[PDB]
């Protein structure tokens, strides 16, 4: 079964950079790839956008 890079599942996100209006989130895993399966170019961090309500 030639398989993808051993990663670990995405973690879940934490708060987000902004605490009101406009904004985005970040979050990041690990290789696990312990086998030395080889080394892909595949996505260790990602981002996402999240606006917040207005400011407090």
């Amino acid at each position: 079964g030639s398989i993808p890079c051993l990663l670990s599942p995405w973690s879940e996100w934490s708060d987000c950079s902004v605490t009101c209006g406009k904004g985005m989130r970040t979050r990041q895993r690990m290789l696990k790839s312990l086998a030395e399966l080889g080394d892909c170019n595949e996505d260790l961090e990602q981002a996402e956008k999240c606006m917040l309500p207005e400011c407090p």
